[PDB]
């Protein structure tokens, strides 16, 4: 119906959720920078190229809370090297 909407949240397949999660990883990563082009990212870009470190790597995980549902990890901005990766660490916070 509609409420079920949560249900389709939690409902999605691990591939779909990480395709998801990626592509809004991806337009919020480039958003932290504080521009709407995903033309400058490619899941497998370099973060630390991206321009973060603490304020831009918070900023993200600001946003990506909204995208996981916790705080996500001081490190997720640290330990991984492009989005493709933050995907991951978001899909383990959310496995």
């Amino acid at each position: 119906g509609s409420h079920m909407l949560r249900d389709r949240l939690a409902g999605l397949p691990r591939a779909e959720r990480t395709a998801e999660l990626v592509r809004l990883v991806r337009t919020s990563t480039a958003t932290v920078l504080g521009h709407d082009d995903p033309k400058a990212v490619r899941a497998t870009t370099p973060f630390k190229e991206l321009g973060f470190d603490s304020l831009a790597a918070v900023r993200l995980r600001n946003l990506l809370n909204a995208a996981t549902g916790l705080r996500l990890p001081s490190t997720l901005v640290f330990d991984h090297p492009n989005a493709s990766a933050v995907a991951g660490f978001l899909d383990a916070e959310l496995g």
